[PDB]
This record gives C-alpha cells, sequence and structure tokens, in this order.
C-alpha cells in the first residue's frame, strides 16, 4: 500500500501529484518541482493520463518532457524513456512539451511562460 503524500498534494496510484499556479516557464516550472523535493511529471499510462487530464488546469500545463537532443528524442526529467504517448494531431512548437486541457500533447518554446505545471513524486507508504 503506496498512497502517502505530503499536504497539498493528490495520490494516483503509487505516485503523488501538484497541480501548481503561476506563470512560469519550462526550466522555472522544473526548479518550482525540485525546490519541492518533486520533478515535472513523467506519464507511464493511459489510466495516469485520465488522471491527469481530469485534475489539470484548461489553460495548459508543463510536464517533465523535453527533446533532449533536439533531434526527436524526448526524454522525461527523470530519464525514463517515452513508452505511452499522447501526442496532438501533427505532434511532435519547439523542445519544451505541454499539456492541453484535452490532455494532449504538444511541443513549445521552452521560454514561453505557461500559468499552470505538474509535479509529481512517488507515493510513501505503510509497513504491512
Amino acid at each position: 500500500v503506496c498512497n502517502t503524500c505530503p499536504e497539498k498534494w493528490i495520490n494516483f496510484q503509487r505516485k503523488c501529484y501538484y497541480f501548481g499556479k503561476g506563470t512560469k516557464q519550462w526550466v522555472h516550472a522544473r526548479y518550482a518541482c525540485d525546490d519541492m523535493e518533486g520533478q515535472l511529471v513523467s506519464i507511464h499510462s493511459p489510466e495516469e493520463q485520465d488522471f491527469l487530464t481530469k485534475h489539470a488546469s484548461h489553460t495548459g500545463s508543463w510536464i517533465g518532457l523535453r527533446n533532449l537532443d533536439l533531434k526527436g528524442e524526448f526524454i522525461w526529467v527523470d530519464g525514463s524513456h517515452v513508452d505511452y504517448s499522447n501526442w496532438a494531431p501533427g505532434e511532435p512548437g519547439e523542445d519544451c512539451v505541454m499539456m492541453r486541457g484535452s490532455g494532449r500533447w504538444n511541443d513549445a518554446f521552452c521560454d514561453r511562460k505557461l500559468g499552470a505545471w505538474v509535479c509529481d513524486r512517488l507515493a510513501t507508504c505503510t509497513p504491512p
């Protein structure tokens, strides 16, 4: 049972999620998550995506995905690779990834300031 989250974070499966507000460019959102002991959200299943679409800002959010090599090798901030994807039609507009209100993903310029950003961290577990 991995379901304990810090105050203000929401649990989904074995992860904790923070739905941040305030205008930030991608790297600023990256540090906002880091300084809260989390990281910009990494998405690995349709169930996780569905949960995020339900809770995320209608005006768009930064997520933890980037074209790290600038040639299409999209990597999550925690170093994990893209298995599950939720790209909008014609995606992958530049090097950082944002999630629209629909939950669908699109490339964006890293220096664009978005009003929303999502953090995740692992839920802590109650010992059996």
